[PDB]
């Protein structure tokens, strides 16, 4: 992730006017629209915290957990970790903080990241009957400059085109700032 960290704009767009920030969500929704797409009730929420992370959930069957045979590593962690639509591992590699949490086989996997950087291996915290996955991330501000806020509408504009063109999948938008929600669904 060190190429990314070098020139963050030419991986995720302008990181001064909101352009890059923005793209951060974006990047992350396109991973749980596909996840949302190979499960059964296909819904995604995408909240806005009252901190300026945001978090992307999906009811899907949960990203995979088992160790990759060639990488040494969580399947989930590859996919965090190793450049790859630009890869989440951007997003990742771009956030001073980001959460995950994967249920799936009966199980609540989680792992935290700091600037892409695991703190553990991914781990099982408790079980469930449950799945899907969930990410929440924190924008590094040593990126990020200028426009660092979260504006609701340029996440909303972008979140009911995905909506039209992946018709059957639910989107909600929260904003926990001011309250604001919508939902869209074709
Ligand atoms: O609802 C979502 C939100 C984010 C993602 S991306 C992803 C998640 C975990 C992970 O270990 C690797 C990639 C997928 C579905
Ligand atoms: N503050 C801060 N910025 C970082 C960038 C890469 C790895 C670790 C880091 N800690």
């Amino acid at each position: 992730l060190d190429a990314v960290r070098k020139r963050p704009g030419m991986y995720i767009g302008d990181t001064d006017d909101g352009t890059g920030l923005h793209h951060m969500v974006f990047e992350v929704v396109d991973n749980a629209i596909d996840e949302a797409l190979a499960g059964h009730c296909k819904e995604i929420i995408v909240t806005i915290h009252a901190d300026n992370s945001v978090s992307v959930q999906d009811d899907g069957r949960g990203i995979p957990t088992g160790i990759h045979p060639e990488e040494g590593v969580s399947a989930a962690e590859v996919i965090m970790t190793v450049l790859h639509g630009v890869g989440v591992s951007v997003v990742n590699a771009l956030s001073q903080k980001l959460e995950l949490v994967i249920q799936r086989e009966g199980k609540i996997h989680r792992q935290i990241y700091e600037h892409g950087v695991p703190q553990a291996p991914l781990a099982v915290t408790g079980e469930t009957e449950k799945t899907g996955t969930m990410v929440r991330f924190w924008p590094s501000l040593e990126t990020f400059t200028n426009v660092t806020e979260f504006e609701y509408e340029i996440l909303a504009k972008r979140l009911r085109e995905l909506s039209f063109l992946n018709s059957g999948v639910s989107i909600r938008l929260r904003d926990k700032r001011d309250g604001k929600e919508d939902h869209f669904h074709y």
